[PDB]
C-alpha cells in the first residue's frame, strides 16, 4: 500500500508542460489558445502524435473530442479514462486543463516504462472547448458525451464572430466520425491545479475533490435608446449602460450576500454604438453564479431576475435574459475519492478534502461513470491569469496520485 | 422684410436625401464615420457639386474643404459657413451635413438671383468634427483658429491605431493649404437643434446666442484577471466593477446639477472580455457638459474625487486623462443680431437657445464673429439613426442662413 516503485517521471511531465506551453505563448508568460483556433489545432496534433508514439490507438468523436486508448488484457473491457481540455482563456495559464491532459500521457509513458499491463484500458481524452470563452457554455463537449445535451446543440453553438463549434471542428480537422458518447466507462479522473489558494495556504500537496459546486450562467441585453451624449436631457434618457453597470454592482452585491462561497461575476460585455458621445443603446453582458448548494444558487438566480427587472423598469430598458448554463453541484463517487486519498497516502504526501470551485469535464462524466479528481495547489491561487503557476514538486505529485488511482481501478478484475 | 432672395427648398431637401444614401443603414440612417472611403464618397460628391457652381476648391492641412465663391473684392475677408459631414455610427441624415448642404444650396441660390457680394462667400467642411472614431470633437477646426498645434490633430488615433493624418493621406484630403491662418469676416453654422426646445415650443428657428462647455476624459482602470469561480469574492480586484460604479457616478454628478447638467458613459473596452475571468482592465469615456464654466469645474472634481475613491475601495491602478476641454463660449453679438433679423425678415417663429453639443462654430468664436442658426429636430433626438426633420424647417433654416450670410458678406470692405 506504500510501494512507491511505480511512479512518474517528473521532469518527462514539466518538459511536456512547458513544451505545449509554446503554442499559444503570450509576452507575459501565459497561454492564448481559444478552442478550436489554429493554434488549438496545433496543441491536439502534438499531443496525438506523442500518444500515438507511446502506443495508443486514437479516435475523434462528433464534438471533436480526442480518444488516446492503451489496449489493456480484457480487449472489450470498458476504459478507465483520465483528461482535461487543450483550450485555455484569451489571458490562459500554462496549466489549466493542459496539465490533466499532459498528466493522462506521462501515466501511459510511466505504464509503458514499467512494463505495466492492466486489466481494463486505460484512455487519455481531450475534450473540446472546455473553457466556454470562444463559443459558451462551457464543458459542452462532456455535456454531449454525458447526455446532457444533443450534439446538435454542441455543435450550433456560435463564438462573437457567428462561426459555430461544428464548422470549426471541420475548419481545423478534428470534426470526428465517432458517436459523442454512449460508450460505457470503467471510471473516470480528472487532474487539475486548484485554480484557488486552500490547498497551497494550507501546505497541501494533494486536494482529495469530493465535490463540485453548481454554477448558473446567464446572458443579458438591455435595450434602451441612443441619442446625443450632450442636449438630451438626463430624466428621459434611457441608457443602456447605466442599467448594465448596474447590474454589474447588483451581481457584486449578491456573490457577497451569499458569502462564504457565493461566486458571481460579469466578465463580458458589448456596448452599443460604443461611441464616446452617444448614450449607448444596446448592451448585452454575461452573469457568473456559482456556489455549492443547489437552494443557495437558485436563491441567487431569483435575486438576480428580480434585481436585473427593478433596474429594467427604473431607466425604462427592455430586457432579453437568459439562463445559457445550469447544473447542480454533485458529488463525486466515494469509491473513486478513496482511491485518490488512498494514492496520495501511498506517497506520503499530504492531502485534504476539498470541493472544485471551477466546471471540469470530470463533472459531466460523473453523470455516466464513477468520477472524481486530483488537486495540486497552484501559485497565489491565480487561474485565469497568464502568471499562473505550479512548482514542479506539486506538478508531479498530482501525475503520481493520477497515476496510482487509475491502476487501483484500472487493475480491478473485469 | 423683402423675400424675394429665398433657397430652393426642394434642391436642399433633394441633396441631403442624395447624400445620406452615401453609408445608409438599414434604420435609416447614416454610418460614415471621418476619413472612411464613405466619408471620401461624400466629401466627392459635395466637392464635384461645389466646382459645377462655380466654386474654386482648396483643401487644408487638416482635410479642410474651402469651396469659395468669388466676391467683388479678391483679396476681401470672407464670409463662412459649413459644418461637418463625418457622422456617428448611428448618425442621422441631417447632423453637420444639413449646414454644408445648406451652404452649398446659399451658393446656389447666389448663383440663381445673379447676387454679387462684396465680400467671397465660402463653405467649408470641417474634419471629423464628431470626435468618435478619432477623439476628440472638433479638432480640426481647432487646428484652424490655433487652439491645438497641427502635430496635434494629425496624430489622433483610432481603435486601430490608424491617425488623421495617415487617413488623410489615404483618402486624398491631406491638402496642401495651411491650416487656419486666414482672417475671416465673418462665420455663420446652420445645425439642427439636436435637442427637443425649438419642437416643443413650436418655435422654427433657434437664435444660437451661446453654446455649452465640455470635458472629455479617458479612463483605465487596472485590477487583476482571475478565475469567476475560485477566485474568493473578497480579494478580488474587478476592473468592470470599478468602471460600473463610475458610470453610475458620473450619471449622479449629472443629475447632481440638474437641470443643464449633461454626463455620459459612452464607451467602454473590457479586457479581457472573457465570461469566466474578473476582467482586469477597463478603458472607458466621460462626457461632462454644463453651461456654467464653474458648475462644468465642480463636475470635474467630483468624478475625480469619486474614480479615486471607488479605485481605492476596490484596489484598482487608476489612468485618467482629461482629453478635451473648452469653455461655454458666447457667439458673437451682431452676428446673433443678423441671424434674428433673417428670422424677422421671413416672419419665422424663434426664440434665443444655447447649443447644447459642439460645433465647429464654437472654436470658429474664438477667431472671427460667429453665430448659429438652430432648426428643431422632431422629437429632439440626435445621434440615432432616427434623427429626422421637416422639409419646412430645412428651408427656413437655410433661408435665414443666406439672408444672414449676405447681410455680412454685402458689407463694403
Ligand atoms: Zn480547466
Ligand atoms: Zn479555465
Ligand atoms: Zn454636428
Ligand atoms: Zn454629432
Amino acid at each position: 500500500a506504500l510501494d512507491t516503485s511505480i511512479k512518474v517521471d517528473g521532469r518527462r511531465l514539466w518538459d511536456s508542460l512547458m513544451e505545449v506551453a509554446k503554442i499559444g505563448a503570450t509576452p507575459k508568460g501565459g497561454v492564448c489558445r481559444l478552442a478550436l483556433t489554429d493554434l488549438d489545432k496545433a496543441a491536439r496534433d502534438l499531443i496525438v502524435g506523442w500518444a500515438k508514439a507511446a502506443g495508443c490507438t486514437v479516435t475523434v468523436d462528433t464534438m471533436g473530442n480526442v480518444f488516446m486508448r492503451r489496449a489493456g488484457r480484457v480487449a472489450d473491457a470498458a476504459p478507465v479514462v483520465t483528461g482535461s481540455h487543450a483550450d485555455s482563456q484569451p489571458t490562459g495559464g500554462r496549466f489549466d486543463g493542459i496539465y490533466g491532459v499532459l498528466g493522462g500521457l506521462e501515466v501511459i509513458r510511466s505504464l509503458n516504462d514499467h512494463g505495466i499491463e492492466t486489466e481494463h484500458p486505460v484512455e487519455v481524452v481531450i475534450w473540446t472547448n472546455e473553457e466556454g470563452s470562444r463559443f459558451a457554455p462551457a464543458m459542452v463537449a462532456s455535456g454531449v458525451f454525458a447526455g446532457v445535451f444533443p450534439l446538435e446543440y454542441g455543435l450550433s453553438r456560435k463564438d462573437v464572430d457567428g462561426k459555430t463549434i461544428g464548422e470549426e471542428l471541420a475548419r481545423i480537422g478534428y470534426a470526428g466520425d465517432a458517436p459523442c458518447g454512449g460508450r460505457k466507462l470503467h471510471a473516470a479522473f480528472e487532474l487539475h491545479i486548484e485554480q484557488g489558494p486552500i490547498l497551497e495556504a494550507e501546505c497541501k500537496t494533494i486536494g482529495v475533490v469530493t465535490d463540485a459546486q453548481g454554477q448558473r450562467w446567464y446572458e443579458i441585453t438591455f435595450t434602451g435608446q441612443e441619442a446625443h451624449a450632450g442636449p438630451t436631457p438626463m430624466p428621459r434618457r434611457r441608457d443602456a449602460l447605466l442599467g448594465a453597470s448596474r447590474v454589474v454592482d447588483l451581481v457584486n452585491r449578491i456573490g457577497l450576500d451569499h458569502a462564504p462561497y457565493g461566486c458571481a461575476t460579469v466578465g463580458m460585455m458589448q456596448v452599443h454604438p460604443n461611441s464616446r458621445n452617444v448614450i449607448p443603446g444596446r448592451v448585452f453582458f454575461t452573469v457568473d453564479f456559482r456556489h455549492p448548494d443547489d437552494a443557495v444558487l437558485a436563491k441567487m438566480d431569483a435575486a438576480l431576475r428580480d434585481g436585473v427587472a427593478r433596474i429594467a423598469a427604473d431607466i425604462g430598458l427592455d430586457t432579453a435574459l437568459e439562463q445559457i448554463f445550469y447544473y447542480a453541484p454533485i458529488a463525486f463517487d466515494s469509491a473513486c475519492v478513496a482511491a485518490v486519498r488512498a494514492a496520495a497516502d501511498r506517497f506520503g504526501y499530504s492531502h485534504r478534502d476539498i470541493v472544485s470551485g471551477a466546471g471540469h469535464d470530470a463533472c459531466y462524466l460523473a453523470q455516466v461513470a464513477p468520477t472524481s479528481m486530483v488537486f495540486v495547489p497552484c501559485i497565489d491561487g491565480i487561474s485565469h491569469n497568464e502568471i499562473e503557476d505550479a512548482t514542479p514538486a506539486w506538478i508531479e505529485a498530482g501525475a503520481n496520485v493520477l497515476l496510482h488511482a487509475m491502476l487501483s481501478r484500472a487493475c480491478e478484475p473485469v
